[PDB]
């Protein structure tokens, strides 16, 4: 992988790999959401920023300040074959004093067409006391010079998939997976859970007959707290309708949510 | 990738990858198990077989037979950063009546040392009835003509480590890793467990203190059952031993059926 010409957007090739693909030889969403993650893993690189997962300045790290994800939105209209080589490209966007927007688009290298599409909302937080915090100018004026000035967005589309809000799920739930725990596989070098992970997790609470006879179209995930080393979640799903869903991760226990989401899936 | 100039091995090379590094910056021992399980299966496609993970050939097609992992046996002396790149050598050997070998050496692209090494026993299987059945003339044939007919050992040694016996471990375990259950990211495209979970399942009994401490040297894993979609698993670990052994088991969390024994070795930081 390498930043483009005008080094506002990075680009990397990837072929998939045979463990990396489900029942149908083609890429799973987790497969793609391990590779979006590693590709903005290495445009952060690229321009000097930390590489822990929080792309850290300067700035930040004397505050013990991390970028935190509060939203992941993925649309895949072709999922990549085992041998296939997709070209993902990457850019982010300052939201103002909101926070920080990191988009996708990813390409059928042979082809050239859009197979997919990504975008995150990142806010700023205190490492420590997980406190949430607006944007300053000091922390804006050193990841502004990797940013293009003018908008550039993979989901520009006015009232589209990404921006619309997700209702809590009401109880009972048409479907459950209880007991989910993280193993050491889950964790990332700093031990904290992986964001892939929760997207199996809402995954695993929808029926395998619709995994079976449907494909994963669009995912939305609204990402509230943190789960620990030591916790267990429950995934709760609600049909809403192609088939639509809403989704919710909680713990076991106490029943604290720590995520909400819907998913659409159509007919193969 | 590509099999070498003789076309009786294959070699791949492999950036490591941000997701794939543990809380040392370095490549889990998972990673380092998917990375030789995808230079096989590489291997497999570059001469006609199946790829499916079974290696297959139109006679075991027709037969419904399938070759299944009894044995895997890995030994690490340095895992590779994250962002550095490691050359998997791959190639196969009969073992007469009894199966196959699929052995590996890892090397540092860099430097050209080995880093680690690897070795895998392969039995034949009806993909159905799930017995196991000698290797007939008609398969040995077929597969042959792709390996070296000269011995050629990823572990030469006389009385190495991949070779030992495994005792069953005895009840109370001293810890214990309790209600495992796989998910659609553990599973393959056959919607089988991949072999790899069963080595993180084994490795989640391991308290994390030892984790903290000491690195992973060797694993030696046996595979005695495969565990269904549906089947929950309990870890079991004992301290067997600036070197900790451990001896490990995987059984069903219901009826205690076994479906995995092995042994550890680690190593002080
Ligand atoms: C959380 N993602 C955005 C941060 C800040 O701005 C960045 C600009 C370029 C590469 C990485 C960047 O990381
Ligand atoms: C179970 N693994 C061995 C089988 C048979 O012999 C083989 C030779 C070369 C590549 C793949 C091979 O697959």
């Amino acid at each position: 992988g390498s930043l483009t010409e005008d080094g506002l957007s990075y680009k990397e090739k990837f072929v998939v790999r045979s463990y990396e693909v489900g029942s149908n030889k083609t890429a799973t969403v987790e497969t793609i959401a391990n590779l979006l993650q590693e590709v903005g893993c290495n445009h952060a690189q690229s321009v000097g920023f930390s590489t822990d997962g929080f792309a850290t300045t300067t700035t930040m790290r004397k505050l013990h300040l991390i970028w935190v994800t509060a939203r992941m939105h993925i649309e895949i209209y072709k999922y990549p074959a085992w041998g296939d080589v997709v070209e993902i490209e990457t850019w982010c966007q300052s939201e103002g004093r909101i926070g920080t927007r990191r988009d996708w688009i990813l390409k059928d290298s042979v082809t050239g067409e859009v197979t997919g599409r990504a975008t995150s909302k990142w806010v700023m937080m205190n490492q420590d006391t997980r406190r949430l915090q607006k944007v300053s100018d000091d922390v804006r004026d050193e990841y502004l010079v990797f940013c293009p000035q003018e908008p550039r967005l993979a989901f520009p589309e006015e009232n589209n998939r990404s921006l619309k809000k997700i209702p809590k799920l009401e109880d009972p739930a048409q479907y459950s997976m209880i007991g989910l725990k993280p193993r050491r596989a889950d964790l990332d070098m700093n031990q904290h859970v992986n964001n892939v992970t929760y997207i199996g997790w809402v995954l695993e609470s929808i029926p395998q007959e619709i995994v079976d006879t449907h494909e994963l179209q669009v995912i939305t995930l609204d990402y509230r707290r943190e789960c620990q080393q030591d916790d267990v979640v429950d995934s709760l799903t609600t049909t809403t309708s192609d088939s639509q869903f809403l989704h919710l991760l909680r713990l076991s226990g106490d029943g604290q949510e720590i995520n909400r989401g819907t998913t659409l899936w159509r007919k193969k």
